[PDB]
């Protein structure tokens, strides 16, 4: 499936996607996307829309 990440770094906001076989794999890829851009913080996941958020 396609998973989405909404990144909120404050002034900087990102929206990306990844194809993954499951949510756990998408999550790991999204975790590395977030920290590559200096965003470490609070995570949420909505399985109904396959949408993660990470907020500084």
């Amino acid at each position: 499936d396609t998973y989405k990440l909404i990144l909120n770094g404050x002034s900087l906001k990102g929206e990306t996607t990844t194809e993954a076989v499951d949510a756990a794999t998408a999550e790991k890829v999204f975790k590395q996307y977030a920290n590559d851009n200096g965003v470490d913080g609070e995570w949420t996941y909505d399985d109904a829309t396959k949408t993660f958020t990470v907020t500084e």
